[PDB]
């Protein structure tokens, strides 16, 4: 009778059990190994640390996240802070409860397969079952029509949904997230001549990022108006105590969601995957999705972003009609949320994976429940 | 369960068995050779005087210290002082207890091979085990985290750790110590008039420097108030009997550590060492080192040091964070106290390099456990 | 019609006129300031030593290189440099010519645009133009495509390019160079016994390393193939007539750039970074890319770099394609040669900064023609 | 335009007007008070003899030497002596022309301040300088780089210097000189059965030195060949008429220089402060200071000296430099040349203490000023 | 077994066999030969008188003192000497016993080569060995450091000695002893009307000096307090019985030690040259030889001379220390006390100069030996 929701992302792992309305233990996802001899004596080792832990010392770990663009690269690193997870936070048993992983959409069949096995093999679990991040968004926001796009660390969703049925033919992924946007920020960073060649200081970039940014209205006319500059340069203070100041790399770092020629990439930016998404579902729902298209995940958290999409979709689609992008208080957990909502559904009890179905089926079952 | 511990300066040696407060024979390092020939007959020769009976009769004899900048030029000297302790001193067997030897950072390998091949070899040692000073400081200031920067007369070491793990990259030694400062404090000396151009009164000196100097707070104020000079100038009283004035010389004396300019040399002084080896730390625990740094060591003894090094730090590094320079009571015995407090932990008794491991793997072995 | 290229190193300053098939003056950057106070009535202070004749003499002087990865940390010293090439040196006007300044990769801004306005401003130039390193290289070596990875003693860039076109998104540069190898030389060699503490010296060490250092083929193998030593130690002769004999130190200080984890830092090797730099690069280039690779700058001159460094990109990238490291005769100029191919191309005449358009247009133009 | 050079020697005092190749008056710096009462009525007391005229009747008088190791112990004495200078010898008036005093490095503050107080305030003097014996003798031997020891009577100097800066930390003074070689020479001279108790005998004994004494290439060796005395017993005939014959005292009298353990002191012989006050210079600029030692002063006169000195040395310093002692002919006087040459240079002009700045600054500038 | 101990003076010749108290034979060295003709028929003739009989009758008699400080003038009357010791006196044999002789610091070799050769040619002696008289007092005086001055008629020893080593620069012989005091003692006692011209009676002076003579505190007090004269003067009966009155003389005649000036000597008192002798001693042992001077030898009897001295040398060494002249009872024969206490000693008999060493090595190893 209690579902336990863990909601792994790239770069976080927002995991709390079922029924409650905001995830009891959230921390970065990352497997510290700590890079130089230990000496003092009677020091606890702990090999590899992780999670908050680890990024509570950045100073002598080398820190590796084991999720890059949704898809697991190293294991054993990820199986470790899944270990973090139920043990340490969490404080809940594999064998007790069922557990609702979560996963992204056209995600590699290697991330399914192995995700349960290593569930049922290695932890052990009673049930399991693994849902698209961009549709449990939608739960959340209580709606049954709308796009979900959602920007994690790793990847961008926009998973178009009518009335309750899922458009396979519609989903479309680009690659273009958190951690995208700080490893540019780096590039763009150095032109003031401050510069991060390393992990550790990758994240105290990234914190650069979730605080000083924002994302332009009409990109064109701020870099005119950042010419004469006065509130626009904002002063971070640093771990170390000197005083960085940052000039348009504040909204010239978020944009590169929406023009990504920036970072290099070849991708059409966010406002053509979702109208794009849109275009190749019928003309009967346009109506629908344009109306309800809801933002979610972490990487549209920036101040201002709604207006920018809203504004350039409609640019893009026809001037009829009304585009409006809900933008929920408290997005950041709403994958979780829908989590706790789906999970605890007295239908929805029918189709966990289940230990049996699993033990003579086959870690390939996966697949067909989903 | 008796540990042996002895810590080899330059200029002292301080030996005491584990579980002691402080050290039971405190001696300076020395190997006299009484110059004249001996006349009166039934009188015992005892060849080569060693330790504080060499220093009792210091006007027959010929002083060389063995240890110059904390790497051994002549080792018979040296052997033979060791001898002194063991036996004359702290009065306990070589063969019956394990032996814990100190040496200082970045010291070339001939020291640490050539030291235990003398330990097991000529004495004869159960167990032995060499660590660097600056982190034993660190044990007996009882915190996990911060700079140990240590003066004794060879040498003056700059040791970061972050929370038990040790930075190889960041250690840093200057070769400013207590004997450049005496051998300085005569070429100042001569410009009062004094003159010392032998051993014995080298070491008259050293009582000199001990006694009547202080570091200033702002030298540049400090050369200034001495043209009125009142309470500045105090009265030494040689063995001799003859009284002494010193000038400026009390504070431009020890000063010579925040400047080496004055001695000659191009190294940096104290407070960059200390800085500088702070800058090669990364960005995330500058924070617990500025916070943390402990003096140690005896060349920092002199009256206020405290004040200025962190008023020099805290004009180095930025504004933003609080300099706090722990100077513990009784700092000229922290390195053994921290042999004490290292020796005696129960999990140290693993690394102890063991009369076998020696016998089969030839003396080198003494760098990989370290 | 003759074009004046001036090449800025961290460590050398190339400066020959166009046209010539190796560059006039060769020097190494440096501004001595002599520490001590000269006595002797009737010499010439000439108060700032600069270049050459302030490496004649370095017993006097206290150094100070002002470029510290690529980014000049002093200007009035780098300032003064030039003035004594263009005077002293290339014996050219400054108002005669126009000159061709060399830049690196991800440089901060300030270093173009205020290195402009000191050609401009101060000295008095007719036209100028600033370009990437790493390019240059490729004109010299003739050839339309490849990396270009080079490393001067400040840093080191992999600029991939294909058939005349850059990829600004590919340039990745690391911090690993002639000076963290000599800086690094120092830390290794005081383990035999040697020790440098003052920059006269350190410039004696880095003799040392172009002289009797090679990079091994497989690093672990050499390690063990040490432990006997016939032809492996070379002696080397100072200054001073003394006779150094250098041990393992030979090939394990060149190595810090294929394994940054000696020298501490956590970004990736050479190797790592060439391969990365190509990984970024679009799969339908990647075969002229791993075809052409160019080594280019000084620090690249260890003898058998080639080897170890096309094997191991083999052992990185698909054995499928053949690696072929082209090491040009004359690599330590590359950057200058390119200077001079590229200043005499008909063509290129159109692109100079000219005394007008920065008049007008202010010092920020530069941004816009690099 | 006349510039007038006195170098106050101890026990000799050389003082002519600038310009000369060979100084004018040459006397010994002593101060004789006639010890029994004058009897014969009508002869001249003249108190206190001085100089030439008091070592004729040295038979009635008690002689002092007013300096002892360079440092005036007896000012009225010495005041005496110059006076017997500008007028009985040198002829030329305190008050027309300025006049050139000599010191030695590391010399007590109160020769400076009161040696020119009492050259402005008693005599009158337009302007003076005091320079360091071993510099002026640098501009004598006309070369701009070597090390300079002299030995007179009180001290002996070695001061290296580069190409015309000089270094102040590597400066050494050792106090063997041709006072203590006279007052051995007794010691010695005690053991043939001669003996001088007195004053004037004792200058008796340091014409016996300056005549009949030699230095051995290896004294070792010349102990065993004075075992079959031949040719090194000269006979030396007293003013008494008396014949003396000295034995082995000829070359083991000025050997004290080299080893000072038989004077008994415990300083280093000249060998090793020549070569210390080297191996305190950088290890750029032995080179030079080992090829061009240049000796001065009188005490050096020995015949022999350079061949044992540079074989000495080159036993020390590494066989791979050339070591070449300049022993240049008339070295007795080489401070003094020096001292025409320097305040015959054009530019020197600037640097006088002039009457004025002494008036309204005190006496204590002319440290600032040397 | 039995040693045998002959010290000899100038003046008085103390030969004692080992192991006693006290010598057995005190008489003073004089050679007689009876000036005028021998008359009474079956007188027995006895050329050349020696020693005490030839001081029971001195009216027919020329004496001749062998000795003149310290240093042998006249050998055949010295040999002679000896012969009457050891026949006429010591009643010992040469052959059977070793014997001790004693000489004087800094001594002409002459005395030792050829006393000892006369001692084995001339002689028969199994044994012997020459000690310095200074040293061999110390030992009476039981004490191992201090200085030791003594004052025989030839000379006066001042030898410093710090706890059980010698300092061979330190030692200082003046010639002002007993027998320029009376040969003095004549050219004041003229003053009188008394005069004597005569070798016979110059030994009454003696008498007179020994009798009558004592040391003024302050002399400058004493020369007016005897303007009125009450008990000063004191009546000395002669072998004539004709009887002397002697006034100033008493304290003006021995005070010629502490101003040798009266003498005519340039030498320097007794006060200073003890003074002196230790300013020569290292500053580390002034303490101690300030302590322990002890007086020894004839000359220092006089009543009241501790406390001249004493006064005198506080008045010269700084306030500080305290000075104490031991001047123990029966100290004419301290020198001879530690003959015996020497001479003893168990570990000493290693010492001697053998017959054997002697025969084989020539008369010349007496002075490695000593
Ligand atoms: C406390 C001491 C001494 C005294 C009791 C202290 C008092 C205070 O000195 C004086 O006032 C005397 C005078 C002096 C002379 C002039 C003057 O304006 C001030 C002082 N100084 C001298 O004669 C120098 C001579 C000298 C020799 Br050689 N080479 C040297 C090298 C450099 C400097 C000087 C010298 N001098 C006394 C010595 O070195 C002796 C060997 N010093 C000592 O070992 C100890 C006992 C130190
Ligand atoms: N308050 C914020 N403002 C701006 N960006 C943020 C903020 N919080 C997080 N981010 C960005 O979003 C990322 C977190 O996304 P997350 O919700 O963890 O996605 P996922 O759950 O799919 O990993 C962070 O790494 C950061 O780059
Ligand atoms: N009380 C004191 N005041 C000032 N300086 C001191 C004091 N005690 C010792 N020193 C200086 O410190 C030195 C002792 O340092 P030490 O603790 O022995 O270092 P190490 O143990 O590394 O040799 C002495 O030689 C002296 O120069
Ligand atoms: N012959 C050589 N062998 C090995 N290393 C060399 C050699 N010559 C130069 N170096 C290294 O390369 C550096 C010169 O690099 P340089 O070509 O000046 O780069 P940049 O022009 O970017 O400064 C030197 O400082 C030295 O460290
Ligand atoms: N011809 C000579 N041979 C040997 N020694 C000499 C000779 N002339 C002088 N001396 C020694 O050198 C001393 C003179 O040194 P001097 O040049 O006066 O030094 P300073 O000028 O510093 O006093 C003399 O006292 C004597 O001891
Ligand atoms: N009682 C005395 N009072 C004063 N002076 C004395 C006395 N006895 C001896 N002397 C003096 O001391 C001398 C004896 O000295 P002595 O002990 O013989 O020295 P040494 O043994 O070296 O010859 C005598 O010649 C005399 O001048
Ligand atoms: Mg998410
Ligand atoms: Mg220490
Ligand atoms: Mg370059
Ligand atoms: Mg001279
Ligand atoms: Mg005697």
């Amino acid at each position: 009778v209690q579902a336990l929701v863990v909601d792994n992302g790239s770069g976080n792992v927002k995991a709390g059990v079922a029924g409650d309305d905001a995830p009891r233990s959230v921390f970065p996802s990352i497997v510290g190994r700590p890079k130089n001899p230990g000496i003092m004596v009677g020091m606890e080792e702990k090999d590899a640390f992780v999670g908050d832990e680890a990024q509570t010392k950045r100073g002598i770990l080398t820190l590796k996240y084991p999720i890059e663009h949704g898809i697991v690269t190293n294991w054993d690193d990820m199986e470790k802070i899944w270990h973090h997870t139920f043990y340490n936070e969490l404080r809940a048993a594999p064998e007790e409860h069922p557990v609702l992983l979560t996963e992204a959409p056209l995600n590699p069949k290697g991330n399914r397969e192995r995700m349960t096995q290593i569930m049922f093999e290695s932890f052990n679990v009673p049930a399991m079952y693994v849902a698209i991040q961009a549709v449990l968004s939608l739960y959340s926001s209580g709606r049954t029509t709308g796009i979900v796009l959602d920007s994690g660390d790793g990847v961008s969703h926009t998973v178009p949904i009518y009335e309750g049925y899922a458009l396979p033919h519609a989903i479309m992924r680009l690659d273009l997230a958190g951690r995208d946007l700080t490893e540019y920020l780096m590039k763009i960073l150095h032109e003031r001549g401050y510069g991060f060649s390393t992990s550790a200081e990758k994240e105290i970039v990234r914190d650069i990022k979730e605080k000083l940014c924002y994302i332009a209205l009409n990109f064109d006319e701020e870099m005119k108006t950042s010419e004469q500059s006065s509130d626009i340069e904002k002063s971070y203070e640093l771990p170390d105590g000197n005083i960085i100041t940052v000039g348009n790399e504040r909204f010239r770092c978020p944009e590169a969601l929406f023009q990504p020629s920036f970072l290099g990439k070849e991708a059409a930016g966010i406002h053509t995957t979702t109208f794009n998404s849109i275009k190749k579902c019928d003309v009967d729902i346009r109506k629908d999705l344009y109306g309800n298209i809801v933002l979610s995940g972490g990487t549209t958290m920036y101040e201002g972003i709604g207006e920018r999409l809203t504004r350039d979709i409609t640019t893009l689609a026809p001037s009829t009609m009304k585009i409006k992008v809900v933008a929920p208080p408290e997005r950041k957990y709403s994958v979780w949320i829908g989590g706790s909502i789906l999970s605890s559904l007295s239908t929805f009890q029918q189709m966990w994976i289940t230990k049996e179905e699993y033990d003579e089926s086959g870690p390939s079952i996966v697949h067909r429940k989903c």
